[PDB]
């Protein structure tokens, strides 16, 4: 599924990202947009093996099981595959967990070079939300 940008910042606030670990919804739009393209299916092979998954382009060698990905961890306890689904929950539900790791929304390399410190309120521009 391609989300429209107003359609995924309202999903992404009913899963309750707004101000998660203090990140405001823009930036969540914003990181989506630039990793996925709004696109649910986004896949990406990573240099190191592992593969990016879906809408937050979730990757396999920590957080989800694609079962080629050595040494790899699962801990988001989902296959990688359940992160391609139209639902967000999987995705949102990971991203969580992601986030609160410890350098906040840094584990998204384009959300750091991409969003951080941008106008990111930009991103809910005309939304009803
Ligand atoms: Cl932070
Ligand atoms: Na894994």
């Amino acid at each position: 599924k391609v989300f429209g940008r107003c359609e995924l910042a309202a999903a992404m606030k009913r899963h309750g990202l707004d101000n998660y670990r203090g990140y405001s919804l823009g930036n969540w739009v914003c990181a989506a947009k630039f990793e996925s393209n709004f696109n649910t299916q986004a896949t990406n092979r990573n240099t190191d093996g592992s593969t990016d998954y879906g809408i937050l382009q979730i990757n396999s060698r920590w957080w989800c099981n694609d079962g080629r990905t050595p040494g790899s961890r699962n801990l988001c306890n989902i296959p990688c595959s359940a992160l391609l689904s139209s639902d967000i929950t999987a995705s949102v539900n990971c991203a969580k967990k992601i986030v609160s790791d410890g350098n906040g929304m840094n584990a998204w390399v384009a959300w750091r070079n991409r969003c951080k410190g941008t106008d990111v309120q930009a991103w809910i521009r005309g939304c009803r939300l």
